[PDB]
């Protein structure tokens, strides 16, 4: 059983590249992080920053989560991210994604001891 913290890392961290360099990034990544196994995950963001930088967000600007809980945090600074969203034609198991590279603030929900990201709420 994956911890919530480990699931976050698998779904959202990509420290290995500074940015998506092709329009096929999302197709490539969604597959390999096993986010298309059972169904096409519809929306998923990858963050191209160190794990330390992403964990540090839990110490930054406290905001409400979409769900009304108040354990979310917005990064003071922008981060390099890639936004992956399934195209309207996509059908499992031939999952297809639009890739959008950007520099935006991230908002994550944090939980636990240590107090670490367990959900990606949005980018700004
Ligand atoms: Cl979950």
């Amino acid at each position: 059983k994956e911890t919530a913290a480990a699931k976050f890392e698998r779904q959202h961290m990509d420290s290995s590249t500074s940015a998506a360099s092709s329009s096929n990034y999302c197709n490539q990544m969604m597959k390999s992080r096993n986010l298309t196994k059972d169904r096409c995950k519809p929306v998923n963001t990858f963050v191209h920053e160190s794990l330390a930088d992403v964990q540090a967000v839990c110490s930054q600007k406290n905001v409400a989560c979409k769900n009304g809980q108040t354990n979310c945090y917005q990064s003071y600074s922008t981060m390099s991210i890639t936004d992956c969203r399934e195209t309207g034609s996509s059908k499992y198991p031939n999952c297809a994604y639009k890739t959008t590279q950007a520099n935006k603030h991230i908002i994550v929900a944090c939980e636990g001891n240590p107090y670490v990201p367990v959900h990606f709420d949005a980018s700004v």
